[PDB]
């Protein structure tokens, strides 16, 4: 019965209501993204360290996966600037980091990537593999058809996502997959006040 | 208003999946096919997703969709005029095309996805927008992690495609952000016969 | 919405299936209860560390309520005994002890009282005070009515015990309030050797 | 053997929440009054909780009890009798008493003790067995731990309570597993009008 | 509360146990019984005497009574069964069965029937060391003989180190200060010689 | 996949540009434009520069147009404006609206439509600091008056500074080269002073 589907429904339910009652009292948040194999040292974790703080000095809770390098950058930014962050993990086949203050585990992905974005109000992408891909295109996707609203999305690293820019305006735009605004709308920066003030902005009056 | 909050959208969510994992409790072996739902039915990659829901039936599949318009019906239309089992797993947002035979309308983007990834054991990406990358980027993520094995991914259009593998390729393998068998190891090709096979192999022996 | 009843009762079934999932592998265990509030230095600790250490020996896993003191003592015996020590603690308006190997942390008192007597066989008592006394009643009952079987009791500490039971006797036997037997089946020693044996002979023969 | 799975135990236990927060939902305010099923009507402890039942509703209070016979019975005949409002909650174990005025019957031990704790908001034990104790000391612990407040404990019986008392305040405070505080606060009395002013005058101004 | 626990049921149940005791031991053989420590094992050198006394008695043409519990109860039990005697067990019935070398057991719950039923149907007491349940039938039996309730009726005590004390107290206080006459503790034998227990019983019982 | 992003729209939306424009600009006094870095804040020289420059303009009479958004396109429009002048903006649809300081706006998609309204409805360019998007109109309008499409439409630099290595090129390499004649160079002032720059364009624009 343990791998039936009843006790399963059963299982996901009480996922669901664990997570939806220990973030309940969120304050306004960012999600933050990006690669869980990059170092301590690289230029893109430097980064996302300085995004963590500037973050909480906008007043925001910083929600990352939880796990190594550049989902620890921001956290421990965050947490060191003496804001919320804010660790929602996995459990995979494959530890929260140390600079997480809230930390939460979840058995099922799919209840893990509701609560992004049911307790954020903007994503921020860091340079990342198929885990961020998978991300930043969800959300690219409930932008579009209204599931959220007023929910910025950033990407960091200009060199770094100028490849798969252009290839969604060189193919997608100019075969009518998507419209030109739902790309366009991404903010693609180095430049991290900057990605800060455009949340700020799009936040300004709820 | 109780129908927005919490204990509501908990009751919804379970409701979702007992739905689906009791109409998908029987399901054979399938192949879940990806694409845009604005592609008309001259179009060469609609009649390209007609010829490729024909092939997975005669090879014993049965084909799911997400149950729209464009590149969702012409599998559909495909699977179904050569009498095998034609599903779509629609999402609220009009209705399901006419070539489904077993059909489900999802409130739920999480709970619609995760049936994707439970009762198919292959994904084909015809050409597509962001529901279609947000789809494919989720699987080479759960193949990547061993959440899923013997699983096989498929992209069909070589011209559509390239740039984004180039870009993968590139960028995330060069910079360590995946290693270079996970973006090797899915196909990408125009000939329907050889992606057919292919899953066929991967699928070898069960 | 949080507080009202809907929610409410959705968060005690999430706890439920949490606990009945996270302990449906257990072994074959013992309960241990005894006082918080007692130290290490104490006869009655060094008595509850010897009692883990030899429940391990007899293939036994250790559960307690996760706390300090006597809680403690018996997990550290079984830890170190390199056998299966649990804690299941629960929230206070007051953490569990280093010497937890698998613990589980409950927000309703009567879903970790549940627990104790589905996961484990039989129940010992060190001296302690009012929840130490809750669960021995409770569990006495339990016998009584038949809601469990053969689940051996053992009150150690002939001191400290006496006082109790002579008053059981003396007053709620002699008016009827219990039958002989409902006292009489329990064991009271200073032998934890004849206590674990008494334990190991009630459950022989499974 | 579905019937004895956790899965229909989830949904049965459920089932048994619901039911007793619907039925309970309005309560006044109560008292919940334990003792012993097996003493019969002629007994003075039989008298003394048919004249408790009575006072308790003049001072206007519902009468909880365990619906069963003997002492049960016996506060839930002077409430039901008086005109006040008669509660029982029984057990599956035989039916609730004919004074019941709102019966409920519960296969769960612990789904009905925690009814006893949510709708009432003082104890008051007659002379009984294990089951009795059970609550007492539960209560006592809910009260220790500040899970509770305001909630008065008084015991009915001088003679016979005076040697747990005796142990309690000499054993458990002695060798400190409790404050004396925690075993002075309850009433003992033979005087029922003073146990009820003991209960009125702790809720005074709510 | 219950017809059971009150004093017509006891009246009841207590001639109940009188009767079954009666009729179950009315044919008894010649007999001893044997009373000892419950808690002494098996490896003890009491035990082997105890073993070796059931044996002996059995050879003497006598069943062997206990109290069918374990320790130097069952040790003369073994050695009467095992030697094809006759071994009878009388228990008591206590919170937490008759040890497995009982061939007629009887259950007891009234101590005052099960110590009648020693008296009644056995002609010899002997005590091998033990507490205070084996110095409760000691002290009984003694002034049984004492009071003439019972006659020829041999008692002896098995281990004159584990005894020497108690038998020391018995004459320089008891007989010194007049509660007992010399003879009432003269007439005990004390020895660590099993064939000379048993002949002391054959011998007193002889030439009646 | 859409009418919408197809060629016969497209030309419709391209018509339609330039109807809205010629429309809305037909009645234009004289005017103005200027051109110069967005990307400059209102705390730069430069900027101050350009609200003097607005100012002035005004009180010569002229209209200053602009393309409508930040940095040293909102300096002269707010000179402007602040002097009660008339303050034009003329916008590029871009990701990510015209300035507050346009009191005459409109938006055009189409880059081209909106760069030909510039050469249409001014007289004259000032070109404060700026990047390529001030380097386009720059060698436009020069093309324009060498090419004759325009006549009497001066061409003033702001900052002697700041273009000096690029008229330098223009000479020393155009004219030496024989790519231009001296004279379509010549014929720009590269300036710092404001009222020099009114001044040349008011003579230019003078006996006609
Ligand atoms: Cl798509
Ligand atoms: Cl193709
Ligand atoms: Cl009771
Ligand atoms: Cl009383
Ligand atoms: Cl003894
Ligand atoms: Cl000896
Ligand atoms: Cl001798
Ligand atoms: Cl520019
Ligand atoms: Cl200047
Ligand atoms: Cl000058």
């Amino acid at each position: 019965w343990k791998h039936a589907d009843p006790w399963r429904v059963l299982r996901i339910q009480s996922e669901f209501v664990a997570g939806f009652d220990a973030l309940h009292e969120m304050p306004k948040a960012v999600t933050v993204f990006g690669s869980a194999r990059i170092k301590e040292d690289h230029p893109y974790y430097k980064a996302g360290v300085e995004l963590g703080e500037k973050l909480v000095a906008a007043d925001y809770a910083v929600v990352t996966g939880g796990g190594p390098g550049l989902m620890e950058a921001p956290n421990k930014g965050a947490s060191e600037a003496n804001g919320l962050s804010v660790g929602l993990g996995i459990e995979l086949p494959h530890h929260l980091n140390p600079y997480v203050d809230l930390g939460l585990n979840f058995r099922y992905f799919f209840a893990r990537k509701t609560m992004f974005l049911k307790y954020s109000q903007a994503f921020v992408c860091l340079p990342g593999g198929f885990g961020t891909l998978d991300e930043l295109f969800e959300v690219l996707c409930m932008v579009q058809t209204g599931k959220v609203t007023n929910f910025p999305i950033v990407l960091i690293g200009t060199e770094f996502w100028a490849g798969l820019v252009d290839w969604i305006r060189h193919r997608l735009v100019e075969e009518g997959m998507i419209d030109e605004k739902d790309v366009d709308r991404m903010l693609v920066t180095d430049d991290l006040d900057q990605a800060v003030k455009f949340i700020v902005d799009a936040h300004a009056g709820l």
